[PDB]
């Protein structure tokens, strides 16, 4: 419906209205949250992407941080090198941009979605991330707490090299302390660069909470989302085999 | 050298003179090996990639697996399902090719090459791959073995989904049967198409030969080298780190 109303042949023109850094000193991580102006032009569900497209011609998709109701539209991209120091294709493009730069956008891209009835039905949730997948969780917190009639539970793994790489730190820790009754965040650190290693932390980390993922999962009906590393997909549903079918409904998966 | 002598602005014009299926009928890939014409234009190392654009404009890389002194140059390429059934960008590209069709190509890229040495020092070579990593060391083999007077000792680790799964089965099949005495192939099967799964079962076989493999790389000072897979790099390094450094000079990666 809104999938590829912009494409690289009709792309949507915008402007860089702020680039921030979202991770602390302590992070070997570069990391830029990016607030776009799309002139309420961009359309989009919470856990679409959209494609930016380096010097505008081959695009990048990025998955949107920022919910609908929100004027700008918002993006956080880690910086990649260095290219297989030096830089990744739209790492570098990403790192010289300027606040008020044109930036040039396709889609919307993707079906990382919230279900329908959502708000209505109260919906139980399983959130797992890893780096930058966190970006379309952070938007479906927006929308599911309207930022209020939402009272479904949701429990968060998310994954990180240490606590100053936590992406979205601030979003994160307002809507724990906001709703402490519907939210429950377990952050796990690797302190290992390498992706590969990340997600065995964060397995090893479900492991130990084996009873209540398994209770959350198939006592409470959750719909469980995993994003974004390649690395973290196999290694969750190896958790989901090993132990439990059609459903197989629940299961949505963004990896990268 | 011949690093990048075409580029996206200068591609080197060829046509496609050979387009066959390289696994038998019991896989569940689809890959096709690529008899290119390049009419001895295309300069290149024995492991190098070359970059080849879709539709001539965004290119993708893959390992050459003919050698030098070949009229040709060769690559393996599998066919990608589905985009994140559907088509991969250059995938679908791929599987619509015929012979005699033009394809541009940029390059040579990498630094995936055999230390310049190789036949007179007679090095010995450990070289692990999964899937289509397999090609740079088809091309390895060539060189070094003047396809005679190279007498050093290669082994090779090997991960696909299963025997139907191993690519230029005829070429690995070929080289041990003709020189027995400095060639030794350990095929791991996992009858998984994922890839992170297929990475457990190769580390698993490093694993249980770790004692020949650790005499092989301590001892004889093998040259290591890892290709292709993005899962298979960190589990490997896992056991030369858990058991033995500035060589750590004789580790060799190219990843995807
Ligand atoms: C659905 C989706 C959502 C995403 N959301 C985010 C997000 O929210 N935040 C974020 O930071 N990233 C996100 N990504 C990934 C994002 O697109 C990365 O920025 C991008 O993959 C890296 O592009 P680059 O130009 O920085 O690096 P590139 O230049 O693309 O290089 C990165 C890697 O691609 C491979 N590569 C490089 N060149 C070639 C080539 N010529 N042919 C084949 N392979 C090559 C190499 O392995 C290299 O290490 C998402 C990806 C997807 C698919
Ligand atoms: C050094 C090197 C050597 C290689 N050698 C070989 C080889 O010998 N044989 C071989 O088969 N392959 C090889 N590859 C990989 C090869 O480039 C693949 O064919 C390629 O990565 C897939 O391209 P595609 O167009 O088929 O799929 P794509 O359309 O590129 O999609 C593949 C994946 O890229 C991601 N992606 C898709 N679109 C986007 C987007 N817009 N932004 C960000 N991410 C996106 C998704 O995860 C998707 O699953 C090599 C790669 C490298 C880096």
């Amino acid at each position: 419906n809104f999938i590829n109303l912009y494409t690289v042949k009709n792309p949507l023109k915008c402007k860089i209205v702020d680039k921030i850094n979202l991770v602390r000193p302590n992070s070997p991580n570069e990391v830029y949250h990016l607030e776009i102006n799309h002139n309420g032009l961009f359309k989009y569900l919470e856990g679409h992407t959209c494609g930016i497209i380096p010097y505008y011609r081959c695009a990048r998709l990025y998955s949107i941080s920022s919910s609908n109701n929100m004027e700008n539209l918002s993006v956080a991209i880690k910086i990649h090198k260095y290219e297989q120091t030096n830089y990744g294709y739209c790492s570098g493009f990403i790192k010289n941009l300027k606040i008020n730069d044109d930036i040039y956008l396709t889609g919307a891209h993707g079906y990382f979605n919230l279900p329908n009835d959502a708000i209505q039905k109260n919906t139980n949730f399983i959130f797992i991330a890893t780096g930058t997948g966190i970006s379309p969780y952070i938007s479906f917190l927006k929308k599911l707490f309207a930022y209020s009639n939402y009272t479904g539970y949701i429990t968060i793994y998310y994954g990180v090299y240490n606590e100053d790489s936590i992406l979205y730190l601030n979003e994160l820790e307002y809507f724990q302390k906001m709703y402490p009754n519907n939210i429950n965040i377990h952050y796990v650190f690797s302190y290992k660069q390498n992706s590969d290693a990340t997600s065995f932390y964060v397995q090893d980390e479900i492991y130990k909470r084996k009873t209540e993922f398994l209770n959350l999962f198939n006592n409470y009906k959750c719909e469980l989302y995993i994003c974004g590393l390649k690395s973290i997909r196999y290694k969750v549903m190896d958790i989901l085999k090993s132990h439990d079918e059609k459903k197989k409904k629940r299961v949505h998966v963004e990896v990268y």
